[PDB]
Order: C-alpha cells, then structure tokens, then sequence
C-alpha cells in the first residue's frame, strides 16, 4: 500500500490514507496526533515515520521538529524523540536503517543542517551540514549515498544538487539539474534519481528529469500530465507515483503513475481530497 500522511488544504491536515494500486481503494487509518503539512514520510523496519512539517491551524502556525511512528499491525501512532530543530518543507532519506532529516525551514531560518535518527536507540544526532540552505529540498538515496536536490535557499530557488558520504561525513556538489526546482518530488527508481515537478519561482512544473550516477548526468524524461509543486512521491512495484500538489490555482487530488519501460505517465486515481505537502511512503 501507498500511505499518504498529512498535507495542506486551507489548513494542515491529519489524514493517514493508504492506496491499494490493485483494488483502487483508499483506506482511512488512524489520524496523525497533530495536523502537519510540509512533512516527509519514510519506512524503516516496516514502520511508517512522519518527519517534520508545520501545523497550520486557525489558532496558530508552528513548525514541527516531531518524529512520529505508525505501525500497520496495530493501526496506531506513537511519538519518537524529536529532531534538534523544527523543519518545515523537509526532505528525508534512509541509509542503513537510519533516517536522515535534511534542510527545511523554521520561521525565517533556512536550514543547511542535517541530522540522523537511529531507531534502535530513539536518538537524533547532528551530522555535517549541507553546502547550501535548502527548503523544499528533494532527497533520495542511491548506493548508500544521500542526495539532496533543488530547493529554496531563502532568496533563490535552486537546480543544484549535492551528495553526502556517510562514512566521510561530508557533502560534495554534483552535476546540477537542467531545471530549477523547489518542492519537487525526488525518489530513486531502479538505479536513477528522479526529480519531478516543483516550482522555479515563476511556474509550477510538469517536467521530469533523472540522474545517472555512471554518467553523472541529468536527462529529461516524459513530463507529467499536471504541473504540480509540493507533491508527494514514492515508488511502488517498479513504478513512480506522484500524489497531489499545487498548480498555482488548486490543490490537486490527481495521482499520476510513471512506467519507466514505456516512459509514460497515466492518471491512476484521485485522492479523497486535494492536498499539497504530504508525506508518502510504501509498506
């Protein structure tokens, strides 16, 4: 199942819903303890983690440092130790069963900091900061290296990308993307890093490009049907799924699915309600 947690439509949301690509169904599961948008999702050891984000409510607006864990076998959330700082519009990635929290903002602060969570000790520790301040940063892991792609540094949107080596604890710039993108969906499919959609400061984007480590090169592939910023993305059974987002006018409920063998996108479902800034993962 494809799980989507949180998101934003007029205010931050609590929804946890899970899509079955065979059945077509959406399952309504336990609500997040706190409504959150701009968060990220990931899965370690079969548990689904919701990381960071921001609570936009009619009574307040607070960024979140929270880490929360959902168990599909109990349908229950339980909190985890929090990160050192709140991180709205975060990106995350998993290496060696550890969760890396990358970038994001806290108020006017635009993080370049990065921290690592270890589930078996419920502890966060800070690691080497990025070369760049990145909010709305896409994150993906390839061959146990951690890539941070695009984003917004507070003044400029970015097409640059950099790569973190866990065992040297350092970051190194890599080839930049063709397109400037903040709030894109970034994931690994087979052995290439995909960057889809986002916002360049002028338009929401439908273009998709992918990075090959062997040629250290970004190449465009088929674009999505719907331009969208702040979309969710994940990989299920060899295919990329992008969920919702914002196209400059509406918060989308469209879910598009990319097949790499045909290099084609199709709309496969609609979410129960349109939203942007979700966390998405598969377990």
């Amino acid at each position: 199942l494809i799980y989507t947690a949180g998101g934003y439509f007029r205010q931050s949301l609590s929804y946890l819903e899970a899509y079955n690509p065979s059945d077509g169904t959406w399952l309504r599961l336990a609500d997040l303890q706190v409504p959150r948008s701009g968060l990220a999702g990931c899965v370690v050891g079969g548990l689904l983690y919701a990381v960071g984000g921001r609570n936009n409510s009619p009574d307040g607006n607070t960024d979140s440092s929270a880490l929360d864990c959902y168990n599909p076998m109990t349908n229950q959330w339980s909190p985890c130790a929090p990160m050192s700082v709140p991180r709205n519009r975060i990106g995350v990635g998993v290496i060696d069963g550890h969760i890396y929290a990358v970038g994001g903002s806290h108020g006017c602060i635009h993080h370049n900091s990065v921290e690592r969570y270890e589930p078996e000790r419920d502890e966060w520790h800070l690691v080497a900061p990025m070369l760049t301040r990145r909010i709305g940063v896409g994150v993906a892991v390839l061959n146990r290296l951690l890539y941070a792609v695009g984003g917004f540094d507070g003044t400029n949107r970015l097409n640059s990308a950099e790569c973190y080596y866990p065992e040297r604890n350092e970051w190194r710039m890599i080839t930049a993307m063709n397109t400037i993108r903040s709030g894109a969906g970034v994931c690994v499919l087979h052995n290439c890093i995909y960057a889809a959609g986002g916002y360049d400061g002028q338009d929401q984007l439908n273009s998709v490009e992918r990075y090959d480590v062997e040629t250290e090169t970004w190449t465009f592939v088929a674009p999505m049907k719907h331009r969208r910023s702040a979309l969710g993305i994940t990989v299920h059974q060899g295919r990329i799924y992008v969920l919702g987002g914002y196209d400059g006018h509406t918060f989308l409920d469209s879910v598009e699915c990319y097949d790499p063998d045909t290099d084609t996108w199709s709309e496969v479902t609609r979410m129960t309600s349109g939203r942007s800034g979700v966390g998405v993962a598969v377990t």
